[PDB]
């Protein structure tokens, strides 16, 4: 009535930033909003399950350095992150992988790796700027970087990880056409993958160190998962290989204590780590105290990679159960194709050419099975055959129905679109 | 060789070029030392929070409510905690009309700051701040290359005589477009103590329409009030179309929560959410339900009244030992502050409490100079003192070492 307000809405749509116009959201929520219906399964989880969580002990250790330790605990702390939990840290690094000759200044906490992510991208990506990451890429770290107006030099993701021909190729021509300057780090995920669940080889997280250092580049290891092994041996990290001269080491709480302690680890030089901290200080002055320390708690009093061992033979064990029903109902159709995990959360299943598993998706609903659409995990946003699935949340029983359903997913749909 | 360090210094940003580190934790690095005593501090005293409540508390949501607790959670903010959020801002201030979709909850009221500044800052872009303004809106904001208009406050809020002016040249230049928001702090201001009053508050919400701006109200000592009445917030007055509230956990239950509170319009809230979701994916769902169950479970007005005479008795002592020590030091003045944490207080003409820092810390006692606080770091003959931590009579013993340091580096100076 000449009181068509939404003007004020066109005003403030106006007020926003490059930045700000350039922010993607994650639509995984919304797909997976029916996903806990009674008969619904779901393999869409990024998530551990709940119920492997040492809940009791972290709730005694809460109680405790609230009542004990307050003045750390429920005061501001430092930015640079709690010295008793970074004592605990550099006491798993060494004894998960070896790593040793860091100290404290060698180590920030961040609220999840997310935040990681998230300003390294802002320091270190803008308009002029590129950024070199896998296809398929985790999502946070996508939607992290694109954020800050980020190009993206995208790198065919292969079984024992990332195309090194194709990265050569590509950093070439950046090279010869003198913008080389412009690239500024590569991202990996060298144990299992989100949502590939590949693990690196040795010899390739080695020829990655030597592309960085031959193109003055860094690299930023994202490793939630490497604790979460079912088989084989641990793999030297990339961090290990080229140091904190050429890598940022990024771990996570999340995967194998608890998400809702939002802890993400970050280990670099200490240069660069000086800088994350100046980031941090602006962006949310501290993480909450009482994480860090309920968390350095814990670990001085249970060794974490022992509690470990029951969640991973759990795991493991249902790991092999989609394998195995992998195995028992897609294997009739030819130009399917899975990862064989050897940790973590995810197998990653590839169908035959022309399948659309965002088309397919409808299908999936209506048969109540969930999955993640791989074109969610495309910086570009094209169709995919693939998916992911995660077997750490339904029961045994569940991943065969499930795995069961989404044969009969895939026979309708192909049939409909004659692909089968 | 070492030097792959100027490699990646030449990786860096515009943003990460206009990165400014805080000084405070510099200049206040030996201030916990055996015969100091500090009046730096912009932190509640650790000896005032509810820890046996909280304590408690959050045994029982870690054993018993694991599933939100321990998992990932909405960025949007635990529900269970916005209701109480509703409850109090009608109860502080009688603030209603709200609901969810008006709320998140960020990492602190900082992320609240590094947010807005990233969604709505640039380097075209100006907001409009104080002198002196929060050293935490100032980082906040510079990072992303931001022009400000900067305005004198005044004992009763900002300059507004100032504001209509630059805002009018802004406007006579084709440029008002450019400029985003004015951020306040409307009671007990950090650092100057003061408080807007109520005109002020009406007649900034005025040029805000008139101008097209937002006003971020960033408040988180109202409760902290020693006397007097509570004023409506600039947010009561415009409402959320033209006015974004941030409140904090901080000063009135526990830094160590990391809570910020903003409330504004859905859509300003919307894409709020949208930005926390890339900068950390959700806030520990542990300090929410915390946060929660102790609002539900015990009421914060009334456990804050022991608080508020701990507080309000430091501030007396602290300027009934200025009047003592300064009574006959021509020239200074301070802020007789009603609430808060802090006294701003400003020596003569010529005086330099940056230059002068170095006797105090000679003497071992600290204050905030008064530049930190400003946009352009220019001189100050200011600085921000806090009565919240030392014990009273160290607060005396301080003050007369601070009148020591005044007439020794005044002296020296040929001030006085
Ligand atoms: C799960 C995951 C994360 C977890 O992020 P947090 O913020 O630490 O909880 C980060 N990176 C990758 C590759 C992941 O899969
Ligand atoms: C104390 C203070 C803050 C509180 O910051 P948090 O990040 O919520 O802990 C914010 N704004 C002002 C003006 C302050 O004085």
């Amino acid at each position: 009535i000449h009181h068509h307000h939404h003007h004020m809405v066109v005003n403030l749509e106006g007020k926003i930033s490059k930045i700000g116009q350039n922010m993607k959201s994650s639509i995984i929520r919304e797909i997976l909003k029916f996903a806990a219906d009674k008969d619904a399964i779901s393999f869409g989880g990024g998530v551990p399950d709940p119920e492997t969580f040492p809940r009791k002990e972290l709730a005694e250790i809460a109680k405790e350095i609230i009542e004990k330790e307050y003045h750390y605990t429920l005061q501001y702390s430092t930015t640079e992150g709690d010295p008793v939990l970074k004592q605990q840290i550099l006491k798993l690094l060494e004894r998960m992988y070896g790593i040793t000759g860091l100290d404290e200044d060698n180590l920030i906490f961040t609220v999840g790796s997310q935040q990681a992510l998230d300003l390294i991208g802002k320091l270190f990506l803008d308009d002029e700027s590129y950024c070199v990451l896998d296809d398929p890429a985790y999502l946070g770290a996508i939607n992290a970087f694109r954020q800050y107006l980020a190009n993206f030099v995208v790198v065919p993701l292969e079984d024992d990880g990332m195309d090194l021909n194709v990265l050569e190729r590509k950093l070439s021509e950046f090279d010869k056409n003198g913008k080389i300057k412009q690239v500024k780090f590569i991202y990996v995920v060298s144990n299992f993958h989100n949502p590939a669940g590949v693990t690196t080889s040795l010899e390739k997280r080695k020829a990655l160190v030597e592309i960085a250092e031959k193109y003055d580049l860094f690299i930023v290891e994202d490793d939630p998962y490497g604790a979460l092994r079912y088989e084989g041996e641990t793999v030297d990290p990339i961090f290990k290989i080229g140091g904190p001269e050429r890598v940022v080491l990024l771990n996570t709480f999340s995967k194998v204590l608890a998400p809702g302690l939002r802890i993400g680890m970050v280990a670099g030089s200490k240069e660069f780590i000086r800088k994350i901290v100046q980031a941090k200080q602006s962006a949310d002055l501290c993480s909450p105290a009482i994480t860090h320390r309920l968390a350095a708690r814990y670990l001085e009093r249970y060794d974490l990679l022992e509690q470990l061992k029951p969640t991973i033979e759990l795991y493991r064990r249902k790991r092999t159960v989609m394998l195995n029903a992998l195995e028992e109902y897609f294997s009739d159709i030819p130009g399917v194709k899975w990862v064989k995990s050897e940790g973590g959360l995810f197998i990653w299943l590839t169908l035959p050419e022309g399948f659309d598993t965002w088309e397919m998706f409808e299908y999936a609903k209506r048969k109540k099975v969930f999955y993640v659409p791989g074109r969610v995990f495309k910086v570009y946003d094209e169709p995919s055959p693939s998916m992911r699935l995660s077997f750490c949340l339904p029961p045994d029983e569940k991943i065969v129905e499930g795995i069961k359903r989404l044969r009969e997913v895939v026979l309708e749909y192909g049939k409909e679109k004659h692909l089968l």
